[PDB]
Formats: structure tokens, sequence, C-alpha cells
């Protein structure tokens, strides 16, 4: 009767391998670009950098996006989430994530997910949350993570998210540097880029828990 790892949408074999493969290719036609080899010393510390080999550590199989990380049941608050109806009746649906863009930053690579109001049900109200979270909706920080640099950990991705998504608001995204197939690209400066999509990525998911 203890708790998973953490709770979350997991992509189907085709949505994950689609996003994958978005990604990548967002790695290199970004790494390619000439606006983005102009910032390289915003990017890194101490040219041509492959962002492919830059995020080495990538997801070991589906790609997924997390709710609630419970740890087990040892970190707080995943007790009493995993106790809500929603929760249990959504335990094992599908569900459709709408990827709204694909993000840069010397930390992490990932793709920003917008949660529908149902979807937005399945999300945590823990007490210790992200202090990034003020102004932004509840749900901002959803994403799926695509890589993240040698000493970074997955659950940065989130917080880079937030950062972004916080500087958007204050309208400090300024207008595209350069316009990528799938949309237009920005520069939000130290190393943070957001390709916006033209058209929303749709993606097949199950909602349900991992346990390692
Ligand atoms: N202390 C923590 N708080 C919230 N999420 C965490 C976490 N530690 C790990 N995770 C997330 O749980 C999942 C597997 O560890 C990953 O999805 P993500 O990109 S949100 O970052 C990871
Ligand atoms: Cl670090």
């Amino acid at each position: 009767d203890f708790l998973p790892l953490y709770f979350g949408w997991f992509l189907t074999k085709k949505s994950s391998e689609t996003l994958r493969k978005a990604g990548q290719v967002f790695l290199e036609e970004l790494g390619n670009h000439k606006a983005f080899k102009k910032e390289l010393r915003h990017f890194i510390s101490g040219e041509k950098l492959e962002l492919v080999s830059y995020f080495g550590k990538r997801p070991p199989g589906v790609l997924s996006c997390t709710t609630k990380f419970c740890d087990y049941g040892k970190a707080a608050g995943a007790e009493e989430y995993a106790q809500q109806e929603v929760v249990k009746r959504s335990y094992g649906k599908a569900f459709k994530l709408s990827i709204s863009a694909l993000f840069v930053t010397p930390k992490t690579a990932g793709a920003q997910v917008v949660l529908t109001d149902q979807e937005l049900q399945l999300w945590p109200s823990d007490l210790d949350k992200p202090s990034a979270s003020e102004g932004l909706p509840p749900g901002s920080r959803a994403h799926v993570t695509l890589g993240c640099a040698a000493d970074v950990q997955p659950v940065q991705t989130g917080l880079d998210l937030l950062d972004i998504l916080q500087q958007v608001k204050g309208g400090s995204q300024g207008e595209a540097v350069g316009e990528l197939p799938r949309g237009k690209l920005y520069s939000l400066g130290k190393g943070r880029w957001m390709l916006s999509l033209t058209k929303k990525m749709e993606v097949k998911a199950i909602f349900t828990g991992y346990y390692g």
C-alpha cells in the first residue's frame, strides 16, 4: 500500500518517439542557428557547441509529464495527493497533452505542457510548491523533460520553465531573433531559449504511477 515514486502522464510509444524526435531536431537547429552561437559566451563558462551532446542525460524510456513526486510516500503531501478521488478515478486513463513550446537553458531542455481544466484537477496543490509560481497560474510548470546537463537533476526542468514564463509575463522575451520550421525562436538571455510552436503539438499519454 506504499505509493509510487511519482504520478504523471506517460506518453505512448508513438507520441514519445514523436516528441523526442522533435526535441532532438530543435537542439540541432538551435545549436546551428547564428543567433545562438552569438550568445554562446552566456551559455557556457570558459566556436560550436553540439547541444545533443551537451544534454547528455536523457530520459531512458518513454517520455512523461510528472504531476506529483511521492518518493514512495516519503515526499511531503504524497499521501494526501494519492488519496484524492480524481487521482484514483483518473488512474490508468487516457489523456491528450498540449505541447505549446520547446525550451533550452544551460541546465535543461524540455517541452512546455499546457494542461486543460480536467487535467489541472490532477495537479498537486501541496504546501511546499515552487516560489516562481507567483502570478503564474497553477500547472504552469507542467513539462516534459528532454535532457539535462551532466550535473543537473530533471526536477530543474520545471524550475527553468517557470523562470522563462516569469520573463514572458513581464514582456522581456523580446521579439523573435530567428524562425524555425515549427515556429519562431526567442532569446531571453542568460542562455535561455524558447521555440514557440506555430501549431500546438498533441501527444497521447496515460495517467498512472511509476514505481521504479
Ligand atoms: N524532489 C522532487 N520534486 C518534484 N519532482 C521531482 C523531484 N525529484 C524528482 N522529481 C521528478 O520526478 C520524475 C522522476 O524523478 C522527474 O520528472 P521531473 O522532469 S518533474 O523531475 C523528476
Ligand atoms: Cl547545477
